[PDB]
Parts: C-alpha cells; sequence; structure tokens
C-alpha cells in the first residue's frame, strides 16, 4: 500500500483530519474533485464547535488549528479577509400580511466572540495545515472507482496509477461517491424535508440602519455582528455578514433562504423566488435596496438525508457524508469536528496495530446516526415553531439551554485535558457520555425535557393545535426541568436576551 489513509474532499473536514493523521505518524493522501480557492456553506461558528476545535488542536498538539476557533486569530493568522465577528444569535419573527415589529426578536448573547467563517480562505487555511504536517494532496482528480477489500483499499483515477491504503475517509460532503456506492443514504423517516437558496452578496445593510436600531430592540448586540435568522411560518432567511469586524476587510455577507416543503415548494428560478419573498416580507426587503448578488445562486432542492450506517471494516464517512438536517443552529460543525475527534484515535489503534475491524469504530457511527437523529427532531420541531414569535419565543429555551450544557460539558473537558495533560482520559471520558449525539451530552434531565418538548410541538404539527396552548405545554415543562438545568432563568418569557 502506497499511504496508510486516503481522505476523499479537501475542505475543513478532510484537511483537518489529514493534518491530526499525517502529525500522528500516518501517511495521509488527500483526494478532491475540485480546487482550491473554491466556495464553501457552513459559515455559523458556534461555541461548541469552538471547544470542539480547541479539543483537536490541544488532543493532537497543533497550535494553527486553535485558530479557527476564535474571529482575532483569524484576522491575525489566516488573513483579515477570512472572516466576520458573531456576538451570538438573533431570530426576528415575521408574519405575511402583517408590519414587522422590532419587539419579536430573541437574541441570546455569548460571552467570548465567535468567527463568522469565510470558507474559502479557511478550508485553504487548513489545508496548508494538513501540507506542513506531512499529508499529500491531490487536486483536480476524478474517482473512477474505489474498491474495498479485506487487506485494504484501492482507489482508481483517471490519467494515473491506482493508489492503495489500508482506511478511506469520505469527507466529501454530500457529493460522497463512497455513499452513492454504498447503498447507505436514505430520507426515509426524517420529520424535515426543506430546501435551500443560497449566495454571497454586496452591499447588503445592516439590521440597525435597515429595520430598527438598538435603542428601539433593546439588543444587548448588535444585529449587525451575529448570525441573523428572519423566521416565518414556512422557512427561514439568514444574515452573515463577513464585514463586520472592524479590523475585518471582507465586503461580502452570506444569506441563505430556506422553505419547509411540506409547506412552500419553490417553482421559478433562484432570484425570482428570492424577490417573491421579500414581497410577502418587506421588512426583510430592507436589507437589499442596494445590495448585488457576488456569485450565483446554487438551488438544492433537498437538503436532507440519513445514513442507515457510516463505517465498515476499511471505510468511515464524517457527518456531512453520513447525513444532513439545515442550516439552522449550525449543528453540522459540531458533529463535524467532534467525529473527527472521536474517529482520529480509532484509526490510529487500527494503523498501529494493523486490525481493520467494524466494531473498533462502532462508537463513531453511534455518535454519528444519533446526531443527525437528534438535530432532525430539533430542527423539525424548530420549523413548526416558526409559525407564532411566542410559541417561538418559548421553544428557543429548549434549544438554548441544551446548547449551554452541552458547551458547559466540552469546556469541563478541555480544562481537564489542559491541566492534566491525558489522552487516553479525554479519549475514554468523551466516549463515557451518556447521550452521544444530543445537545447536553450527559445530562439526563434536559434530554428529558428536550423528547417531551420535542413531543409536544409533533403532536402540534400532527392535530394542528393553537399557538398558545402549546406555547403554554412547552412553558410548564420549561418550569418542571428548570431547577436541573443552569441557572440562567430560562422560564422567564419577557427576557428575550437570556445572559
Ligand atoms: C445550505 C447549507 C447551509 C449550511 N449552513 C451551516 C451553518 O450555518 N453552520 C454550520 O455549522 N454548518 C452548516 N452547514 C453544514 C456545513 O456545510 C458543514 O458542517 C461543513 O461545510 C462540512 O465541511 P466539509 O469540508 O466536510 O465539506 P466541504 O467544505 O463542502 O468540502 C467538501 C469537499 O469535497 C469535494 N468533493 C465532492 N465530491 C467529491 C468526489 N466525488 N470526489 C472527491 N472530492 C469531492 C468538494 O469539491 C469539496 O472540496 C450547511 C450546509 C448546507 C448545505
Ligand atoms: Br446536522
Ligand atoms: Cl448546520
Amino acid at each position: 500500500n502506497q499511504y496508510d489513509v486516503i481522505i476523499i474532499g479537501s475542505g475543513i473536514a478532510g484537511a483537518l483530519t489529514g493534518a491530526v493523521l499525517a502529525k500522528s505518524g500516518l501517511n495521509v493522501l488527500i483526494l478532491d474533485s475540485a480546487q482550491h480557492p473554491r466556495f464553501s456553506v457552513g459559515e455559523a461558528a458556534t461555541p461548541e464547535s469552538g471547544f470542539l476545535l480547541r479539543l483537536l488542536s490541544k488532543r493532537f498538539d497543533i497550535p494553527e488549528i486553535a485558530y479557527l476557533s476564535h474571529p482575532d486569530k483569524i484576522i491575525q493568522h489566516v488573513g483579515s479577509s477570512a472572516c466576520g465577528i458573531k456576538l451570538g444569535f438573533s431570530f426576528a419573527w415575521h408574519q405575511e400580511n402583517a408590519p414587522s415589529s422590532p419587539d419579536h426578536l430573541v437574541a441570546p448573547p455569548l460571552k467570548v466572540p465567535e468567527a463568522h467563517l469565510f470558507r474559502q480562505d479557511i478550508d485553504y487555511f487548513a489545508l496548508m495545515i494538513a501540507l506542513k504536517h506531512g499529508a499529500e494532496s491531490r487536486q483536480n482528480i476524478k474517482i473512477e472507482s474505489i474498491s474495498l477489500n479485506d487487506d485494504g483499499v484501492e482507489v482508481a483515477l483517471s490519467n494515473a496509477a491506482p493508489v492503495k491504503a489500508a482506511f478511506i475517509i469520505d469527507a466529501a460532503a454530500q457529493g460522497s461517491p463512497l455513499s452513492r456506492q454504498l447503498g447507505l443514504r436514505t430520507t426515509e423517516g426524517l420529520a424535515t424535508d426543506t430546501c435551500s437558496f443560497f449566495t454571497h452578496m454586496l452591499n447588503v445593510k445592516s439590521y440597525e440602519d435597515a429595520l430598527a436600531p438598538l435603542s428601539r430592540t433593546r439588543s444587548p448586540i448588535e444585529l449587525f455582528k451575529s448570525t441573523l435568522h428572519h423566521i416565518f411560518e414556512e422557512g427561514w432567511l439568514w444574515v452573515i455578514p463577513f464585514n463586520n469586524h472592524p479590523q475585518g476587510t471582507n465586503q461580502l455577507c452570506s444569506i441563505g433562504f430556506q422553505f419547509n416543503n411540506a409547506k412552500y415548494r419553490p417553482t421559478e428560478a433562484p432570484e425570482i423566488e428570492f424577490r417573491k419573498l421579500l414581497k410577502k416580507y418587506p421588512a426583510i426587503g430592507e436589507h437589499f435596496k442596494d445590495a448585488v448578488n457576488a456569485r450565483e445562486w446554487i438551488y438544492a432542492p433537498r437538503i436532507n438525508y440519513r445514513s442507515v450506517q457510516n463505517v465498515g471494516d476499511r471505510f468511515c464517512l464524517l457527518p456531512q457524508a453520513t447525513g444532513f438536517i439545515d442550516p439552522l443552529f449550525s449543528r453540522g460543525l459540531i458533529t463535524t469536528f467532534e467525529s473527527i475527534l472521536r474517529l482520529a484515535p480509532k484509526v490510529l489503534d487500527a494503523a498501529r496495530s494493523n486490525r481493520w475491524q467494524r466494531e473498533q469504530f462502532i462508537e463513531v457511527e453511534r455518535h454519528c446516526l444519533n446526531a443527525v437523529a437528534t438535530n432532525d427532531q430539533l430542527v423539525s420541531c424548530s420549523y413548526e415553531a416558526f409559525s407564532d414569535f411566542h410559541l417561538w419565543n418559548v421553544w428557543h429555551r429548549v434549544w438554548l439551554s441544551g446548547s449551554n450544557l452541552g458547551s458547559a460539558f466540552l469546556q469541563k473537558l478541555l480544562h481537564d485535558l489542559e491541566h492534566s495533560g491525558d489522552a487516553r482520559q479525554f479519549d475514554a471520558a468523551l466516549e463515557a457520555v451518556r447521550f452521544p449525539g444530543c445537545l447536553s451530552l450527559d445530562s439526563p434531565a434536559y434530554e428529558s425535557l428536550f423528547r417531551q418538548s420535542c413531543q409536544v410541538m409533533q403532536q402540534a404539527r400532527e392535530q394542528a393545535r393553537p399557538v398558545a396552548e402549546t406555547a403554554n405545554a412547552l412553558h410548564e415543562l420549561i418550569k418542571e426541568h428548570e431547577a436541573e438545568l443552569l441557572p440562567l432563568g430560562y422560564s422567564r418569557i419577557s427576557n428575550r436576551f437570556i445572559l
């Protein structure tokens, strides 16, 4: 075998996977059909993704991976166009045939700033980390076939010699050739059925200049410096600026709108569908008066999918190749970076002992399948919560309380790894969690709340219950479970900005 591991796809997942494996002593090859620079979606960084990036950096001793978790460090080391700032999430609610109220807004601010990842520069920077640590990159290739055997993997390429390796990691992310040929992908048993239009734009106005200033909204953060979600019955639109950091030089703002296909199926071209949306919601249109498009619209008719299995003797699909739900709540990078953190140590043990069996990577599958399953419950219920503001306001505390518990648990693992310096203890502690894939990670009290809350929302969809009844039901559940959650005051509805 020419190599130890072959990685398909040279975006952030594949490049970071290649970096840690090259650093750990494996002879790594990274294949890609596209080439850098190239555009990619997956821009909103979360607190969990920040800790998971810092864990990867510490666990495998690569300081440059930790630079991607903080916006100032991106600006300094990657480049000044490589990210915007993020001081939180903002969810502005809208209704067709009604003027938009500035009071219909929830915006839980963050403690430490996060990045809005300009992925063309971030993913190329991630590949450069892999290349500097000894990984080989081959771009612009054409995969003829991928053969899996009991003694190894063999990849055949157009106009080149075939390459061979012990393992193959699919990081190709929804153009996954290994997912196609194995017959793992399916949309069966998915609550979320959604499409997506997305692009990058110039001259997009800020929320403050377009809709309502800080004095009016009373928000502790500028929504300009946040992942802004414009939500409404049939779907949502995102405003993710890269031009919101003071030292930043990027002019672009990522814009993407999604529909629930059960409520609205788009019929016409992306630009026509966009203007029809701004007609429906004039408030959202205030962003795009003098705005112009910086690239083509991409239309994905169904972004949702999952897999029945995602590992074998000689392979392992990374989360994006495995399954995906929706941009909402930015769960893709969280699942991605955690799956690498779980996979990499097991691949090292396989490569070091020459044992390549499915049972060794079973905990990578269990996490990944549960994560997509959880996020499907989270998103499908969240899409149903868009129908009314008060319903959403109550509902988002279910997500937020889970995300805070999950962030604190990953922070605890980082704190123990930094002080103790014990890699095996960290790997075991991460594997020891009671609810792998879920939002809280380890808390049974939260998962009780989460799974009961989702039953209420699915009952509300199936029987078409009133929004006041559903909102009350969730409020009693929060009040029941509040004591076991963090002491933040999740139950008081009048507080729309949970510090
Ligand atoms: C519309 C949309 C919005 C999203 N929004 C968010 C968000 O707000 N927050 C968030 O955290 N996540 C989001 N995600 C998920 C996000 O895309 C992933 O978390 C992340 O981008 C995955 O990185 P990656 O390197 O695996 O994939 P990518 O960055 O897409 O890289 C994959 C690479 O594989 C290559 N490739 C494809 N097919 C083949 C083949 N047959 N052979 C060889 N190479 C191939 C591609 O050319 C590409 O270079 C979103 C996804 C979509 C579709
Ligand atoms: Br997801
Ligand atoms: Cl996501």
